[PDB]
């Protein structure tokens, strides 16, 4: 199957933002989320990567708004931010959520977040948000992290490299080509990218267990239309797809 784009819909303060570098206090507001969510659907999205940044930071929540944004939408939605614990994974995956995603609990309880995956299976993956080899949390090191989620039967990372997040730079694709490479669970791509180029190369690492990016600056930016990120996603000509 294709290259799957998720669009994101951060939430921060009750707005769709983007940060840059993954920084708190980095907002630039775009405005309503479920417009924005409900744009990507009438664009042809699969899925949307919705995020509660409020509550990724540890500082409040947008829970009710995300709530009413995945039971709204008819298409699938991965839900992150504050997913660590029961109540929170109860909460999440009873609003509707196809998959969420554990990210400083992977870090903080491997012992909940391996009985998690042992439930849960496919519901759930990882975020790893990586600065060189270190993880970040909203942490330790990336590959000690990444033997014991294999180990705990984890079956999917989303793999953000922090340092381009919101950056335009283009995605590290070093970096996910060398953890697609030490797993056999399927590696979303995340932060960096700028252009329907960079969604034509993550379309060739799908053989390699990339199978899925997460679009998030490059849309709010304008750089290109989701139907033409969706495109190039599923094979057509970036020098066509250019406006």
């Amino acid at each position: 199957a294709m290259l799957t784009l998720l669009p994101a819909v951060d939430v921060a303060d009750g707005k769709a933002v983007r940060l840059l570098q993954g920084e708190a206090g980095s907002e630039t507001d775009y405005g309503s989320p479920i417009e924005a969510a409900r744009d990507w659907v009438e664009a042809g999205a699969e899925w949307i990567h919705l995020v509660d940044l409020d509550a990724a930071f540890g500082r409040g929540s947008n829970a009710p708004l995300l709530e009413r944004i995945v039971g709204e939408v008819g298409i699938k939605v991965e839900l992150s931010g504050g997913i660590r614990d029961d109540a929170s994974l109860t909460r999440a995956l009873k609003a509707g959520a196809a998959r969420v995603n554990l990210g400083t609990a992977a870090l903080e309880d491997p012992q909940w977040t391996a009985r998690v995956i042992a439930e849960h299976g496919e519901k759930i993956a990882v975020g790893l948000d990586v600065r060189g080899t270190t993880l970040a949390a909203r942490g330790g090191d990336l590959w000690q992290t990444l033997d014991r989620l294999n180990e705990a039967g984890c079956r999917r990372y989303v793999v953000t490299d922090v340092t381009k997040d919101g950056t335009l730079t283009g995605p590290n694709t070093e970096l996910l080509r060398q953890v697609a490479a030490r797993t056999s669970a399927p590696v979303v791509a995340s932060g960096g990218i700028s252009s329907l180029e960079d969604i034509a190369a993550l379309a060739r690492l799908v053989p390699q267990g990339v199978d899925s990016a997460i679009v998030g600056k490059a849309l709010y930016n304008g750089n290109f239309t989701l139907p033409q990120a969706l495109a190039v996603a599923g094979g057509a000509a970036v020098q066509d797809v250019q406006a």
